[PDB]
Order: structure tokens, then sequence, then C-alpha cells
């Protein structure tokens, strides 16, 4: 019981720190079955990694102004609007070469340029220029973590640095000119 | 000759033949000449599943998609990968456009293919792309 209270104690803290963290990690950190790592959750009310990402995405749909839910590409995650935001999209067969398993250009492009679009706070947000790279591969069943952050706004554009990963690893990175207008 | 629309897919259909990079399945737009490792061109029609449905203006990704997709179809390698890109949106493409992709080699290393795009409506100059393509032999 008083093991179990500490633990819980940490999970909590685990959770306010990175709040996407998965059970197998919490199951590694603490070396408790993921059965544990659930009821601990439970006792705390905190719910599974998907409904943690679907219930944070609806209260952060509702904090922009520039593109519905309906139109953006992944889960918004995280948006402090005009200074960064965050996405995560699964890659399934539908955004890979069959034969290869490897993520089209498209998508790691849509996730990135959908991000820079919600980031900014005005009703009009045009793309105007982007610059890619393409670092590594990106493959089937990975999920694309994109962070977009404003580096400059003029009266007219912001510039907006977009960098993509897979776990640790950087996969991808682009530089976004947006137009903007207030109408 | 069949109707225009039909003999549209065949002349796509007997090109996607000649190109061994890419699939008429994976390609987005007809594939409507192609020059291997020279110049290919390609159509799309931009419907309602293209645009903001608020503004009627066509996503940057699908214009994009169509730019990539056809450099990649021009390149006769096994292997052919987007390494880098630099592009930009210079008009507005709008609901029932259609836009004409044309892409050319400009460049040509040991490791990559360097490949202009401009894309266009009728005669207006809406996109244009530099786009760094990776190939391997293997
Ligand atoms: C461009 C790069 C391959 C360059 O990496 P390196 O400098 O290590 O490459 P290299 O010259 O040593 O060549 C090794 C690469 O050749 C290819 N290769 C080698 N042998 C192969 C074989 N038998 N079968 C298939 N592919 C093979 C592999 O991609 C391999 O990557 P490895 O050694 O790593 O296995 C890489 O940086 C990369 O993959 N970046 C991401 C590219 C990307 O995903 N582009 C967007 C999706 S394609 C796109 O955008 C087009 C579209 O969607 O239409
Ligand atoms: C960025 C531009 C508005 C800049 O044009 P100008 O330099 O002529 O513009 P300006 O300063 O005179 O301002 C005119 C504009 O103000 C406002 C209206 O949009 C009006 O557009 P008007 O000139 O019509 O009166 C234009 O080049 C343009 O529309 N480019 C196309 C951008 C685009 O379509 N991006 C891709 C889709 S959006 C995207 O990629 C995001 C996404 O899909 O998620």
């Amino acid at each position: 019981k008083l093991k179990k209270d500490k633990r819980r104690e940490a999970i909590r803290q685990q959770i306010d720190s990175n709040p996407f963290i998965t059970d197998h990690e919490l199951s590694d950190l603490f070396q408790v079955s993921i059965q544990t790592i659930r009821l601990d959750r439970t006792y705390l009310n905190i719910p599974e990694l998907r409904k943690r990402i679907k219930l944070v995405a609806e209260k952060n749909y509702d904090q922009i102004s520039s593109i519905e839910e309906q139109e953006f590409i992944g889960d918004l995650i995280q948006v402090n609007p005009n200074v960064k935001a965050q996405s995560i999209l699964d890659i399934t067969s539908d955004s890979v070469f069959h034969k290869t398993g490897i993520a089209r250009g498209h998508v790691l492009f849509a996730q990135a340029n959908s991000l820079c679009v919600a980031l900014i706070k005005q009703p009009t947000v045009l793309t105007h220029e982007s610059s890619i790279q393409f670092i590594e591969k990106v493959k089937l069943n990975d999920t694309v973590r994109a962070e977009a952050r404003v580096v400059n706004q003029t009266a007219k554009h912001y510039y907006v640095e977009v960098k993509s990963y897979v776990k640790h690893t950087l996969v991808f990175k682009g530089n976004f000119k947006m137009f903007y207008d207030k109408r």
C-alpha cells in the first residue's frame, strides 16, 4: 500500500511532465506490470493514452481560429497560439508506398503545413513559401511528432520552423513562410 | 480515338509503362507526358476533396503531392526519394481548376537529380518548386 502510493505520486509527476508517456514506458520505469500501471492510472483518474490525446485535441481545436478540425492533418496535442504547437500523426498503409513501407513526402509535409496554419491565430493564413528536408525515412506504423515554432513575424508573414520526430529521431525539417491577414 | 477523358487515361496508362520509380495507384494526377530523366507533365483536377471548404482554396499539400509524384516518376531509377524541396505558392488554386505541373531535370550528380517544377492553371503560373531527388540503382 505504501509502495503503491509513492509509485502513484511518481506517476502523477510523469504525466505532468510528459503528458503523452505510454504505459510500457511507465511499466519499465517503475518495474511493475502494465496491468499495475493501468490500475495506478485508474486510481489517479488518468485516462489511457489515446483518450488523453482525443481529450486534449478537442480542447486545442477550440483555441485555434485559422483551420477547422475536419481539415487538420493529425491530432493537435499542444498549441500556444502565435508561439508553438505540436501534432502527432500515425502512419498507416494509406500514407506509404505499399512496396517499401516508406511514408509519402506529401504526408509529412501535410502534417507540418497544417500545424503551421493552426499555430497562427488569424482568420486568413496561407502558406507562401516552404523549404523542407526529408532527413530519415518515416515508416509504416511510425508515429510522427511535429513541433512548430514561430521564429519571426512581420505585418504580412509569420516565419515558422518545424521539426518532426519519430521517437527521439529527427526525420524531417521545414521552414515555412506563412501569409496572413487579419480579415 | 475514344472520348477525351478516356484518351487522357490511356496516355497516362501507357506512360506508367515507361516509368519504374512509382505506380499508377501512388501517382497524384494523370501523367500526360514522360520523357525519362528529362521532362514530365501531369494534370490534376481540383475537386472538393482537395480544398478548404470555406474558401475553395486548394490545400498546399495537394499541389505539393502533384509536384512531388511527378519528380519521382520522371527519374528512371529503381530507388528515388525526395531529399529536399523548396517551393512557392504564387497564386491561389481554386475548386474546379485543373493544375498542369511540368517537371524538368536541371542538374544531376552521382547521388541526386535536381528538378524544377512549374505548375499552371491555364496560362497562369501558380506554383514553383526545386526538388533535390536522391536516387540509387541498387
Ligand atoms: C536520401 C537518403 C537515402 C540518404 O541517406 P544516405 O546518405 O545514408 O544514403 P546512401 O547514398 O548511403 O544510400 C543508401 C540508401 O539507398 C537505398 N537503397 C540501398 N540499397 C537498397 C535496396 N537493395 N533496395 C532498396 N533501396 C536501397 C536506401 O534508401 C538506402 O538507405 P538506408 O541505407 O538508410 O537503408 C536518406 O537520407 C533518406 O532516406 N532520407 C529520407 C528520404 C524520404 O523519406 N523522402 C520522402 C519520401 S519519398 C517522397 O517524398 C516521394 C513521394 O512521396 O512521391
